[PDB]
């Protein structure tokens, strides 16, 4: 597969001369997400991060977290960054969407009824191109096949949270296995404490980001705003003077105020 | 016979047009074995080693003799090195293995039974190949036929050693001769001390490698890894420093960690 | 793929620099089967033939349909020709096979404990190929993974055989519904009659040919015997005269009695 976007095959159905995927630059590596930075972030309001687990020889081991791009002022369902499959219709807004976005959804989180009804109505743009619903479908079950099932996962100190990633659908599960890393590692025989504190919470809403932790990170996608009109609010200011401000200090290295997903316990013995 | 080795007939049984016999290079030579090297290794464990004796007037005796590869952190079956009659089966995998070296090892360890069920059971695959157990059979007994009864070879300090190694089966019997070299040999009128204590044992288990000696032996079969999936271990490391690890000293000649199968006396008088 | 036979995977697991596949040449073709000719008429006793329904403008539509190898003078366990999930080790002699072809047979009938069983112990022959069990059980996966779920087909005029059917494994199932032609077509909306009565049962046993039709088949790949020894047996003879055997009919169209497997109804409708 050159693309693992899950939503790469997602196409217009209309007859299209020409298309070319939104999918970013990473979608052609296989991390696991099997969605790429843009649609993770368009969708699941997450970004792609790398941790280096070293060892001691020189040798890294590389593993995919996610860094949540909800600011501390979103609130309730802003703050919800993988639905669950109660309630993903209302927050990925399936109904506005298109109808192969839609489908794709559908197959994701394993709504049969949903995915053959669906079908059902794109039998007529069958017309104006005669893959619209099938190679897409092919591809998406095929890009799903590779989700299915050392590794210790546990996602909580309770067993509500255990219980609640149970149920998701096994794409969302691989989805938060892949974009969560544990709070504390424990590998070979040694605990290595990555964070002391949890910041993301699985529950029956899904994969949510709980804490108000402060977002200082500046979307590489969802930056574009409409510039024509005319908006108004009341932000912080600050004077804009080097002393007063301290950026003498900027020449000094940067602590990015991210917020990476990091929940629960992994152990990874081999 | 062109190759020695007794596992050299085994074949798949079904309808392969071509197949090559996976003996070495060293499967042509009647050392007595009459098991190639690669097979010595994968089954028992051993490679094959050279030991001369000098006269004193230029001519050498070549004794052939038995390189353990068991590493010292082996323990309990994984130190059997030659599996008696007793415990063949779960030392050597049968039910696992295929039923050409299931039969072939069968007619080595002399269980009739087994054999007669083996090869009632094999019938069907004659379909394919007339010859898929007829000419096997042949080549195997024929190679065995060379194992049958001035050496005067004892296998220990006790009587336990001799009436383990006694019960053992002809074939085994020759390999462990074969294989394993005498701690003081007695040749003409004179003893040779070649090694002052022992190095492998022969109990109802057959033979094994009890000491705990350190092997540096790097295989030549037994060396291919899963590479590509993940392990981990925990292993002694150095500096890297050829000051420090004395580095400058490998221009001297190497004396090799290796683990040769040294047991009981042998008398040769002629 | 270019090869679709889910036995085409099966190398030996020892050190093969060359393997040459045993698959029929008509592996090469996506039929459903997902077996070759050979591996079917092996291990299923079956071999492929082609239905042709012609819908009356020209254009037929072809149809694979299982030619039962099982003669009049089998009886019982010879009879079965797809064993089920209850006696495939017996019919089968999984415990005679080797590790390749029972690990492909366990996955097949979806048997869990016993693939990781096997899996655990074939962990070491990973030393001699780094690719023994891993490959092989992505492509048998694979393969498998096509056989998952207009047609709507029914194995026999009573619940029974639906319900024996139903429990049978996915691929057991895809298998059966390729190889059993219906006994009664329902094409558009006219009703094809194929057989007037049925040629294989299905019932907890698996597939079986059920009638003691007479086999005057050939089979193309077990038809290899023992010539070297000596056989005894009482067959039918006749005198070998043109006049008093008809030889010169032969120059007729000959109706070959052969067996295919024609069982319950089929419903086409689209």
């Amino acid at each position: 597969l050159r693309n693992f976007c899950v939503f790469s095959s997602v196409k217009p159905l209309d007859f299209c001369d020409q298309y070319s995927s939104p999918c970013s630059s990473d979608a052609t590596v296989d991390d696991g997400w099997f969605v790429c930075e843009y649609h993770a972030s368009r969708f699941f309001k997450m970004e792609k991060l790398a941790l280096a687990i070293p060892d001691g020889t020189g040798n890294n081991y590389y593993r995919t977290v996610g860094k949540s791009l909800v600011d501390d002022k979103a609130e309730g369902i802003e703050r919800i960054l993988i639905p669950s499959q109660n309630n993903y219709e209302t927050v990925l807004n399936l109904s506005l969407l298109g109808p192969a976005e839609r489908l794709v959804f559908y197959m994701i989180y394993d709504n049969k009824e949903k995915q053959n009804e669906i079908c059902q109505q794109l039998r007529m743009y069958e017309r104006f191109r005669p893959e619209v619903v099938e190679e897409l479908y092919n591809s998406t079950l095929r890009v799903l096949a590779l989700t299915n099932p050392n590794e210790s996962r546990s996602f909580g100190l309770s067993v509500e949270d255990d219980l609640a990633f149970n149920v998701l659908p096994t794409f969302i599960q691989n989805l938060i296995r892949k974009c969560v890393a544990p709070e504390s590692l424990t590998i070979g025989t040694e605990d290595l404490q990555l964070r002391n504190a949890n910041t993301c919470r699985i529950t029956s809403e899904g994969l949510l980001a709980s804490v108000r932790l402060y977002n200082s990170v500046q979307p590489k996608y969802l930056y574009g705003v409409n510039e024509n009109r005319l908006q108004i609010r009341n932000v912080l200011q600050f004077q804009g003077n080097a002393n007063a401000l301290q950026q003498k200090l900027s020449r000094y290295e940067l602590y990015q105020i991210n917020i990476p997903l990091f929940l629960g316990k992994q152990i990874i013995s081999t």
